[PDB]
RNA sequence: GACGCAUAAAGAUGAGACGCGUUUUAGAGCUAGAAAUAGCAAGUUAAAAUAAGGCUAGUCCGUUAUCAACUUGAAAAAGUGGCACCGAGUCGGUGCUU
DNA sequence: CGTTTGTACTCCAGCG
DNA sequence: TCTCATCTTTATGCCAGAGC
DNA sequence: GCTCTGGCATACGCTGGAGTACAAACG
């Protein structure tokens, strides 16, 4: 009557099983509704629910952000009409409906087909005098003539559209830079401000550095080799602070106003101007010299006086174009006139008329014209251009993403200046156009929703519409960014009703450092046991060495304070290895900009400094924080409050501070921090002293703590998870519910946890600074040297991967910029869309337009055999693994695969963690419910949490080995032996469940203490040890090192009590059999589609009833559309269709595929849906929902899931019996047993001996792939390939195997190989049959069935 | 030693932006041609849409999570299915029992 | 003799 | 692809009396 | 004034839609 429910679950699946005192597994007789006449199934308790993974919101935020970007862009668009609209209805008033209708075919229009002008005489003028808008735009920056307002119009409008990247602040102006010889001007004011014969005839200026690769290297030597200064910072000191940042922390070369430091013109420079501005303009020509060469960097347009640099490029791309095209055709007509058609017209190829006509982009455009081009005569000059990158280019490409809005805004400010002398209304409103450019919602504000969005936060002033020119009027922009940051912290989980602290709150470091402090025992000569640190010692240890020092070694503890101190000559310290893990970094941080330590050391002002801490980390702009701690300004000079501004802080502790130092203990009237600074001799840490029985600590944090659905629905983090959380706590609901509603004994979870050594897991956990400086100092770069860094600063990504990568592009062998690493992209390897791989191994910084021409593939083979020798470097020297190298290099071992597919990615074990840590509590709160006086919680149900490391070793030391690919009977056997391994080791170690029993624990139990011997080895080493070594009382002979075993007892008791625990006779006998048993309850969970309506891509016009209209007013016969419906669920309807030469009422009986789309309109009225759809008479009565993957049954117990309205998937499972399981299992992996040299030579004789299985599991195969799988051509295929490698060594032979039970696999059809033969997917792409089959209906479990015999319906 | 701290891996959630891509239309094709076609010219740009759409009409929302069947119900939610034994090719049989 | 469903094979899927 | 912010899981290191 | 958890010894899963060609197969 007792049992226990075992639990196997993963990202895509449960396995449950529900096992009794003696191991076995129950069988009951279930009864079986419906119309059928089966009325009672066996079904033995044991089966797994296999579901679609739950997918993240990302995907789903990415559309939405989008689609937002989308509105607000068609809005600015508005906007600026709204502004033109009254003065151009003088010119054209058709003009705008015009360019609203440029979709419609001729026929839809209901003006002129030519949007601009309206006549085809001025269109075609048009088109020649500006062939791009960049002909058009350069014109109207650079003519002083009255032009046409449509012209005016179209091209504020493409500057409004396309404005550019926001990703550089300040006024990038053109109008005082964009001219390099400036510098020239800078040397003159340098001679102006520095009269000691400075140097003023210099050579050429930095256009030779601008001509190389752009970096403090070629600077320097330019200025070297051109510049003899006077000075270092005349001749490159000052220069480099108009052009480039400055690494040392110490103060800038010798003084020229002031002996300060410097650095680039940053958010902060001009503050930092104090070095001249309060001495003396030479600092002002960085805001003209620094503009000039960042957008000479920019763009490529520097020989011209043009006031539009970028249309000036785009008119030179055009140009540069149409000269190459033309020799090009040239040279192809009088060379390879066979080829001009191709070239030319055949837009099926990649040549010209398919780089331009067709979809081939211009990588694929120089990879088809470079043989073309190496061939021909005359075409250096073309080659040089397409090696550069620079061969016929387009003016719209993937590399425009590198122009800042301020280019763009230049361009139109410049437009509006010439043009408002002609147009009054241009010059009103001039800087409502450039707002309507430039205006952008800030980050921290979200969408401007007005209480119908689920992820706005904004709180506006008034109710006036936000528009960009009332935006600061109407948006209470302090507030929304407060909540931007306070709607994402934690709540403390002690006092759930309390935001957490900041984590560079001052109480929080105290917490910190007195929490570790606390605990650390010193020893000397003389006494007797080592001792706790008294109140007035922490106090004194805190004070002297914690105020003074950012990091606290433990020789400072043993050398500053023990011996200075309150002399000891030698002490002991424990509790502490080399260095205090806790630190008051925001005292010294404090310290530094307010230099009163009296103020910091003060206990009235505390609260002060909290709130700056924390508007010192919920804000970053520097308007907020310096509104907010204005209210401060009475306590600090000017100039520390300019500091304190700067100081920036990020990251949110895990604590309260009611938690901390608010909640009082009643008896003593101390807080939890008061308890820390001094606890008598007791010396309690944090963890004690909110689980002692006798503080009211606890209590407090008790007292201070609906539906399933709701609470799943509520748990913070991934949605993924819940869908795994909420199925395996709703199999637990069942299966109570089948044993007679009694709660289970216990629940075995199998957690992926595990023990390491702690070796391991302190190499796998080692500081990345010191990876880089293990890898660097192997390559013997300085690149560390040049560019000193932190471990700290090393958590930004880019920062990180700079130094990996020794300061170099890993695709073009040019080095990176570190104060422009915005300028540069991380790099998925194997791209993103292929496999979710967001690791390291996986992650590489390279150039934006190296990126972004590297689309969704691994880098070509060009760039890998341009790249393998620096690649090869980097492995050596272990900045980047093995998989990282395989990973770069993909194009050499054959690109992308579908072997690199069959892999599990990274983050599925993380959701396995979260889903199985969170259902552990769950269960243990949903199942232990009987609250107690004496002890508070009665534990009824026992929640076991086993690590996977026990059942994996249960199964390969007893042959009960898993093979994946045989079916999904491997889920509900892990859940089985997780019960029994679970169970079986609470009996025989009844005291192992304070750690395996979930909540069980008592804080620092001394009782499961490690002596000091086992300890030298690690800590995390004898838990290894101690847990490998606690399933020894399953086996037998435990063998040791030097030959001797122990043979232990055939059955095993409890110890202390007696009873029975493991008969090793006859309980591994109820384990095999039941591994054994051919009924498992595997159930498909059926799931209406939800997500994207279609397919995404837009299809060309067709004559096709398969394209759907992309708006409602667009025929996709005239305007193309989307194809592909996704179909959310199918309806079996039974109506009658008019059919025939002469249309005629048949009855008929199908199913019909309700896409996603139109699933709202079905149910809001079926029968008009279906009526339209073109059924007559329906049975509203007989309509049945079908969601994907229903179950319907046919003869010889053939099982077919509907994987939408026209196709099945395989239903049934191959019960493989253990043997073949096991032989398979054991003939592959032939070498790689890792077992004894003993038993690996015993398992390879067994294997040569039982040869004869391979036979016999192509039989299995055959006989049921005949029966259920009925792809008779693909079984030939397979039996005939068997045939021809049968004499292949055994290890191939069942390898690939292996790779046949694809064919046999529960689920959709799937292609496989046998060691070449590449087996293809037989689809069932007729769902005629199962409209005559029984429909099965499966609970969670499967156990509960209701069988619909379809047959009875028409 | 399930809290906390330090380190690290792997991931997640939200907001703000960029650049492409696609689709239809505009960018007069010319000549020889009954013409089917052939020769030549041309190409780079733009408008609009970018889940159909929705109503609470916001410069908002629309692809995550929720969903066996049946009976109750405006819905959350509730309720519905006997046991033991011998066996095992996807569960079968036997015997008690309602 | 003309449609009309089964097979069978190929291609494709917005992205950086 | 970029910027900003917040959060989770896991591993290792430090943190462990006490009644008989 | 001390052993205790134990035995005494260690290195998580994966395809449906659409088109085209061709052959039974019904009307
Ligand atoms: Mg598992
Ligand atoms: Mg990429
Ligand atoms: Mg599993
Ligand atoms: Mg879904
Ligand atoms: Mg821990």
């Amino acid at each position: 009557k007792k049992y226990s429910i075992g639990l196997d679950i993963g990202t895509n699946s449960v396995g449950w099983a529900v096992i009794t005192d003696e191991y076995k597994v129950p069988s009951k007789k279930f009864k079986v509704l419906g119309n059928t006449d089966r009325h009672s199934i066996k079904k033995n308790l044991i089966g797994a629910l296999l579901f679609d993974s739950g997918e993240t919101a990302e995907a789903t935020r990415l559309k939405r952000t989008a689609r937002r970007r989308y509105t607000r862009r068609k809005n600015r668009i508005c906007y600026l009409q709204e502004i033109f609209s009254n003065e151009m209805a003088k010119v054209d008033d058709s003009f705008f409906h015009r360019l609203e209708e440029s979709f419609l075919v001729e026929e839809d229009k209901k003006h002129e087909r030519h949007p601009i002008f309206g006549n085809i005489v001025d269109e075609v003028a048009y088109h020649e005098k500006y062939p791009t808008i960049y002909h058009l735009r350069k014109k109207l920056v650079d003519s002083t003539d009255k032009a046409d307002l449509r012209l005016i119009y179209l091209a504020l409008a493409h500057m409004i559209k396309f404005r550019g990247h926001f990703l550089i602040e300040g006024d990038l102006n053109p109008d005082n830079s964009d001219v390099d010889k400036l510098f020239i001007q800078l040397v003159q004011t340098y001679n102006q401000l520095f009269e000691e014969n400075p140097i003023n005839a210099s050579g050429v200026d930095a256009k030779a550095i601008l001509s190389a690769r752009l970096s403090k290297s070629r600077r320097l030597e330019n200025l070297i080799a051109q510049l003899p200064g006077e000075k270092k910072n005349g001749l490159f000191g000052n220069l480099i602070a108009l052009s480039l940042g400055l690494t040392p922390n110490f103060k800038s070369n010798f003084d020229l106003a002031e002996d300060a430091k410097l650095q680039l013109s940053k958010d902060t420079y001009d503050d930092d101007l104090d070095n001249l501005l309060a001495q003396i303009d030479l600092f002002l020509a960085a805001k003209n010299l620094s503009d000039a060469i960042l957008l000479s960097d920019i763009l490529r347009v520097n020989t011209e006086i043009t006031k539009a640099p970028l249309s000036a490029s785009m008119i030179k791309r055009y140009d540069e174009h149409h000269q190459d095209l033309t020799l090009l055709k040239a040279l192809v007509r009088q060379q390879l006139p066979e080829k001009y058609k191709e070239i030319f017209f055949d837009q099926s190829k990649n040549g010209y008329a398919g780089y331009i006509d067709g979809g081939a982009s211009q990588e694929e455009f120089y990879k088809f014209i470079k043989p073309i081009l190496e061939k021909m005569d005359g075409t250096e000059e073309l080659l040089v251009k397409l090696n550069r990158e620079d061969l016929l280019r387009k003016q719209r490409t993937f590399d425009n993403g590198s122009i800042p809005h301020q280019i763009h805004l230049g361009e139109l400010h410049a437009i509006l200046r010439r043009q408002e002398d002609f147009y009054p209304f241009l010059k009103d409103n001039r800087e409502k156009i450039e707002k309507i450019l430039t205006f952008r919602i800030p980050y921290y504000v979200g969408p401007l929703a007005r209480g119908n969005s689920r992820f706005a936060w904004m709180t506006r002033k008034s109710e006036e519409t936000i528009t960009p020119w009332n935006f600061e009027e109407v948006v209470d922009k302090g507030a929304s960014a407060q909540s931007f940051i306070e709607r994402m912290t934690n709540f403390d989980k002690n006092l759930p009703n309390e935001k957490v602290l900041p984590k560079h709150s001052l109480l929080y470091e105290y917490f910190t450092v007195y929490n570790e402090l606390t605990k650390v025992k010193y020893v000397t000569e003389g006494m007797r046991k080592p001792a706790f640190l008294s109140g007035e010692q922490k106090k004194a240890i805190v004070d002297l060495l914690f105020k003074t020092n950012r990091k606290v070694t433990v020789k400072q503890l043993k050398e500053d304070y023990f011996k200075k101190i309150e002399c000891f000559d030698s002490v002991e310290i424990s509790g502490v290895e080399d260095r205090f893990n806790a630190s008051l970094g925001t005292y010294h941080d404090l310290l530094k900009i307010i230099k009163d330590k009296d103020f910091l050391d003060n206990e009235e002002n505390e609260d002060i400094l909290e709130d700056i801490v924390l508007t010192l980390t919920l804000f970053e702009d520097r308007e907020m924080i310096e509104e907010r701690l204005k209210t401060y300004a009475h306590l600090f000079d000017d100039k520390v409050m300019k500091q304190l501004k700067r100081r920036r802080y990020t990251g949110w502790g895990r604590l309260s501070r009611k938690l901390i130092n608010g909640i009082r203990d009643k008896q003593s009237g101390k807080t939890i921090l008061d308890f820390l600074k001094s606890d008598g001799f007791a010396n309690r840490n944090f963890m004690q002293l909110i689980h002692d029985d006798s503080l009211t600590f606890k209590e407090d944090i008790q007292k201070a703590q609906d539906s399933l659905h709701e609470h799943i629905a509520n748990l913070a983090g991934s949605p993924a998870i819940k869908k795994g959380i909420l199925q395996t706590v709703k199999v637990v609901d069942e299966l109570v519910k089948v044993m007679g509603r009694h709660k289970p004994e216990n629940i075995v979870i199998e957690m992926a946890r595990e023990n390491q050594t702690t070796q391991k897991g302190q190499k796998n956990s080692r500081e990345r600074m010191k990876r880089i400086e293990e890898g660097i100092k192997e390559l013997g770069s300085q690149i560390l040297k040049e560019h000193p860094v932190e471990n700290t600063q090393l958590q930004n990504e880019k920062l990180y991967l700079y130094y990996l990568q020794n300061g170099r592009d890993m695709y073009v062998d040019q080095e990176l910029d570190i104060n422009r690493l915005s300028d540069y992209d991380v790099d998925h390897i194997v791209p993103q869309s292929f496999l979710k791989d967001d690791s390291i191994d996986n992650k590489v910084l390279t150039r934006s337009d190296k990126n972004r021409g590297k689309s969704d593939n691994v880098p070509s083979e060009e760039v890998v055999k341009k790249m393998k020798n620096y690649w090869r470097q980097l492995l050596n020297a272990k900045l980047i693994t093995q998989r990282k190298f395989d990973n770069l290099t993909k194009a050499e071992r054959g690109g992308l695969s579908e072997l690199d597919k069959a892999g599990f990615i990274k983050r599925q074990l993380v959701e396995t963690r979260q889903i199985t840590k969170h259902v552990a509590q769950i269960l243990d709160s949903r199942m232990n419910t009987k609250y107690d006086e004496n002890d508070k919680l009665i534990r009824e149900v026992k929640v076991i949490t086993l690590k996977s490391k026990l059942v994996s070793d249960f199964r390969k030391d007893f042959q009960f080995y898993k093979v994946r690919e045989i079916n999904n009977y491997h889920h509900a056997h892990d859940a089985y032996l997780n019960a029994v391994v679970g169970t079986a080791l609470i009996k025989k170690y009844p005291k192992l469940e304070s750690e395996f029993v979930y909540g069980d624990y008592k804080v620092y139990d001394v009782r499961k203490m490690i002596a000091k011997s086992e300890q030298e080895i690690g800590k995390a080493t004898a838990k290894y040890f101690f847990y490998s070594n606690i399933m020894n009382f399953f086996k037998t002979e435990i063998t040791l090192a030097n030959g001797e075993i122990r043979k232990r007892p055939l059955i095993e008791t409890n110890g202390e009590t007696g009873e029975i625990v493991w008969d090793k006779g006859r309980d591994f006998a109820t384990v095999r059999k039941v591994l054994s048993m051919p009924q498992v309850n595997i159930v498909k969970k059926t799931e209406v589609q939800t997500g994207g309506f279609s397919k995404e891509s837009i299809l060309p016009k067709r004559n096709s009833d398969k394209l759907i209209a992309r708006k409602k007013d667009w025929d996709p016969k005239k305007y193309g559309g989307f194809d592909s419906p996704t179909v959310a669920y199918s309806v079996l309807v039974v109506a009658k269709v008019e059919k025939g030469k002469s249309k005629k009422l048949k009855s008929v009986k199908e199913l019909l595929g309700i896409t996603i789309m139109e699933r709202s309109s079905f149910e809001k009225n079926p029968i008009d849906f279906l009526e339209a759809k073109g059924y007559k008479e329906v049975k509203k009565d007989l309509i049945i929902k079908l969601p994907k993957y229903s179950l319907f049954e046919l003869e010889n117990g053939r099982k077919r899931m509907l994987a939408s309205a026209g196709e099945l998937q395989k239903g049934n499972e191959l019960a493989l019996p253990s043997k073949y399981v096991n032989f398979l299992y054991l003939a592959s992996h032939y070498e790689k047993l890792k077992g004894s040299p003993e038993d690996n030579e015993q398992k390879q004789l067994f294997v040569e001996q039982h040869k004869h299985y391979l036979d016999e599991i192509i039989e299995q195969i055959s006989e049921f792939s005949k029966r259920v799988i009925l792809a008779d051509a693909n079984l030939d295929k397979v039996l005939s390939a068997y045939n021809k490698h049968r004499d292949k060594p055994i290890r191939e032979q069942a390898e690939n195997i292996i790779h046949l039970f694809t064919l046999t696999n529960l689920g959709a059809p799937a292609a496989f190989k046998y060691f070449d033969t590449t087996i293809d997917r037989k689809r069932y792409t007729s769902t005629k049959e199962v409209l005559d089959a029984t429909l099965i209906h499966q609970s969670i479990t499967g156990l509960y069935e209701t069988r619909i015999d379809l047959s009875q319906l028409g």
